[PDB]
């Protein structure tokens, strides 16, 4: 009824815009230029010049966006008349509407709704193609014309023929004519709840959505994202289960958003004093290697360090040839717990992004890969479920040894450059994990690693150590006897050590992980006392003709000076001094 082709044209050639520039029609003009069909227009902009246009869209979405979108075609045909036979219908898009609802809690009220939805996206299947209109053409002597079959709507996947027709208004032959039909670029991708927005109870939800035309591969899996969609539901026909709707919903995607850093921050406000008055001079360091430690002492003096220190920064991207390897990834084989990762782990469960899959992998992925059947009928996905789901944070891994046989090829590229290279001819991609990796994992026999090499006594990887950084044992402790007051710590007493805040365990995350908004790049004096240390090192073992395998530092020498400048990234800004020493001494204690 009512028309807002007028609104819509004075609004985009009229727009003041942040610069009190106008934008809009340089946007438009970037789009006719490159040969690009969308149109992202922000909410906040139409709601700072017209407030009705909101309500009007939001909830009429269903019928009035596409009469937006050809509204809007004609204008660009008389700015570009040429911009024919390349575009058909350009797409009208909207980026951060008001109305986010979280994928647990959906209304079966805001199907034909357009809503936004937070979450993380998993599984993709590839790109595929669909008839959009197709146009048919009726053989007899009562028709000889073509016609376009979806009158006022749109088919469906598979697709319905006749008898009836409106040309002639019979029955007969109707021959489809490529020539004239219209096709559309089709994919179907499987958002799940974000691990931390998943009660300890029941399971992560899931929502299966479709991405047309030009989004398709825009949002690849393991992303964090925001999408912005309608809801609908298709069916047609459920089969199997039972639970429960029962309705497949079906949300087609005006728009994605990977925007972010790290979004997963929990708060700042308040707390922003609190970590402050928590990075006061004192010893601050060993302190908060106490913390992560309790309720549990033993023989923990290196490790303490090397888990607070995995659990923190230091990535440094250079577009030549991006080199991390940081997040630092230790690795503790010892005996069936022995306490193991059993407690470590399970402080290393508080952290942000933290991804704990308990023994090889869950998701029939484990790492990654690309799956059969699975809804259905040989659907192809590509799904990921593991250590790309951690990507900008800790995937602590338990139980290495029953690593899938498969996946100890895919680690050595995920743990390298932080990728995963992925070809099954279903899709080519580029994984991003940029995960640090905290593992565990069984010996071949009991406690073997006192005579025995550390090598051959983790079966599968004979290499994938070597793509760790820290690797520990765990002493079958001979010689504890320091045991009375470290064990009676805490099955009496609440106080252990002379803090004894131990700042808390939430808080101990609110900082320490929660804040990386630090970059320490180290200088001066620290990058001399590691030299001094790796020519040392180096000729300390080059110097014996009888080939001491080296001692291994040439490619260490690039990781100690990652753990190190960014071991102290706990709250020292830019500043790395004796910082060097912690880190030398526990190579030097490494390397040997
Ligand atoms: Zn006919």
């Amino acid at each position: 009824q009512i028309d807002y082709r007028d609104v819509f044209i004075e609004f985009l050639t009229t727009f003041k815009g942040n610069n009190n520039q106008n934008k809009y029609i340089e946007r438009i003009n970037e789009l006719v230029a490159y040969r690009k069909k969308s149109l992202i227009i922000e909410f906040s902009d139409v709601l700072s010049f017209n407030e009705n246009l909101a309500y009007e869209i939001i909830n009429n979405t269903k019928i009035i966006l596409p009469i937006l979108e050809g509204a809007l075609y004609d204008h660009i045909l008389q700015l570009d008349p040429t911009y024919q036979r390349d575009i058909e219908k350009v797409h009208v898009r909207i980026v951060g509407i008001p109305r986010v609802i979280e994928l647990r809690k959906i209304r079966s009220t805001d199907i034909g709704k357009l809503i936004t939805i937070d979450g993380i996206l998993v599984k993709v299947t590839p790109v595929k193609e669909r008839i959009y209109k197709a146009t048919y053409k009726h053989i007899h002597p009562d028709c000889m014309q073509e016609f376009e079959w979806p009158e006022d709507e749109e088919m469906p996947e598979v697709l319905e023929m006749p008898t009836i027709c409106p040309k002639c208004g019979k029955p007969g032959q109707f021959r489809l004519i490529p020539e004239k039909t219209k096709l559309i670029d089709w994919q179907k991708a499987v958002i799940q709840e974000r691990p931390e927005e998943v009660p300890s109870g029941q399971l992560p939800r899931q929502l299966e959505i479709i991405l047309e035309d030009d989004l398709v591969d825009s949002a690849r899996p393991g992303d964090r994202v925001k999408v912005t969609g309608i809801l609908d539901i298709k069916q047609d026909s459920p089969v199997k289960r039972g639970s429960r709707a029962v309705f497949d919903i079906y949300m087609k995607v005006s728009s994605i958003e990977v925007s972010q850093k790290v979004l997963d921050e929990v708060i700042i406000s308040e707390e922003d004093e609190k970590k402050i008055k928590d990075l006061a001079k004192d010893p601050w360091i060993r302190d908060r290697i106490i913390s992560s430690i309790a309720p549990s002492i033993y023989g923990h003096w290196e490790l303490k360090e090397a888990l607070a220190l995995a659990l923190f920064g230091g990535v440094p991207k250079v577009l030549e040839d991006t080199r991390i390897r940081g997040d630092i990834h230790i690795l503790i084989i010892g005996d069936p717990g022995t306490a193991k990762s059993q407690m470590l782990q399970f402080i290393s469960r508080v952290a942000p992004r933290a991804v704990y899959t308990t023994g090889k992998g869950s998701t029939a992925a484990g790492l990654t890969a690309a799956v059969v059947r699975e809804k259905g009928t040989g659907e192809y996905y590509l799904e990921a479920g593991a250590l790309v789901l951690a990507d900008g944070g800790i995937a602590v891994i338990d139980e290495i040894d029953k690593m899938r046989d498969e996946d100890r090829v895919a680690i050595h590229e995920a743990m390298e450059q932080q990728t995963v290279s992925i070809a099954k001819a279903g899709i080519v991609a580029k994984l991003n994990a940029r995960a640090a990796v905290i593992a565990a994992g069984n010996p071949k026999f009991g406690r073997y690693i006192s005579e025995r090499p550390v090598s051959d006594n983790i079966n599968l990887p004979p290499t994938i150590l070597s793509r760790f950084d820290l690797i520990f044992i765990l002493k079958d402790q001979p010689g504890e006897q320091d045991r009375e007051l470290a064990n009676y710590i805490l099955d009496v007493h609440s106080g252990k050590s002379t803090k004894n805040i131990i700042d808390i365990d939430t808080l101990r995350k609110y900082i320490a992980y929660a804040r990386k908004y630090v970059t320490p790049k180290i200088t001066s004096e620290a990058k001399n006392l590691i030299t001094d240390f790796f020519v040392e090192m180096r000729k300390k073992s080059s110097e014996t003709p009888d080939s001491p395998i080296l001692i291994t530092p040439r490619q260490l020498e690039a990781l100690i000076r990652i753990s190190e400048a960014y071991a102290k990234m706990a709250l020292k800004a830019e500043v790395t001094r004796e910082d060097a020493e912690r880190a030398i001494n526990i190579m030097r204690l490494f390397l040997e």
